[PDB]
DNA sequence: TGGGGGCTT
DNA sequence: AAAGCCCCCC
């Protein structure tokens, strides 16, 4: 933690540590990281003690932080970096796309890219449309799941900003990955978009290939409609 | 299947 | 802030 600001926060976050808590939140995660034990409430608030000493550091140094916590062992420090890095959101732009990719792709889980993509990304492509065919595509044929899943769940938060043709065209994309959590995003995006056009998702899932478990995924909170 | 302490609003 | 939701999990 060459930073100061890390430095404290590592400091902080070890001193109140919870070896008890540590082994469920571990187990959740399918023990792919160690755990401090330290859950949101109490994380976010070591958060505020650090930057009521520190001061929040300038955007300049943000990238720095984010990544040197980003390379501490224990998962609660990339969870703290995130809710860091939506303190600088209004910074946050599209020069900084290649930098979530580095993000996603590093100590990946579904925790910390569900934290990066429906949010950031959203929003940097809604500003940005002209980007989507430079990354999205990319995504999807990098054969890394979790760009694959970040293509899928760019547009989770759309609502009626959802653009079916390019949501179709991804998932059609991805439909025969073999891969959990792909099958998951699959399943998840649909689910989501439901809330707003069952129709459309109900007669996706009927007329297109896709995983059981896409399909099962899909359909569980409209299927009592049809 | 479909619903649950931890999280959100 | 009482109450709904659930990425995920099983």
């Amino acid at each position: 933690p060459m930073h100061p600001f890390v430095k404290a926060l590592q400091e902080h976050f070890t001193a109140h540590q919870n070896p008890e808590k540590a082994e469920p939140m571990a187990r959740y995660m399918k023990n792919h990281f160690l755990f401090l034990g330290i859950q949101t409430p109490e994380r976010r608030q070591l958060l505020k003690d650090i930057i009521q000493i520190h001061t929040l550091p300038d955007q300049k140094d943000f990238q720095i932080i984010i990544r040197e916590l980003w390379d501490l062992p224990e998962r609660e420090f990339q969870a703290a970096a995130l809710d860091i890095m939506q303190k600088y959101k209004k910074h946050i732009n599209e020069t900084h796309i290649p930098f979530l990719e580095e993000l996603i792709v590093t100590k990946s889980w579904w925790d910390s890219v569900d934290s990066i993509v429906p949010t950031f990304l959203g929003d940097i492509f809604l500003k940005h449309p002209e980007l989507i065919s430079a990354y999205i595509p990319k995504w999807i044929a990098s054969d890394n799941i979790w760009l694959q899943r970040a293509a899928i769940l760019f547009q989770l938060k759309y609502k009626q900003k959802m653009d079916e043709e390019l949501l179709f065209w991804i998932i059609g994309q991805l439909h025969s990955s073999k891969e959990f959590f792909i099958q998951k995003a699959i399943g998840w995006v649909l689910r989501e978009y439901a809330k707003t056009n069952p129709d459309v998702v109900w007669e996706y899932v009927q007329n297109n290939e896709l995983a059981p478990l896409s399909k099962r995924e899909a359909i569980k909170h409209i299927k009592q409609n049809y």
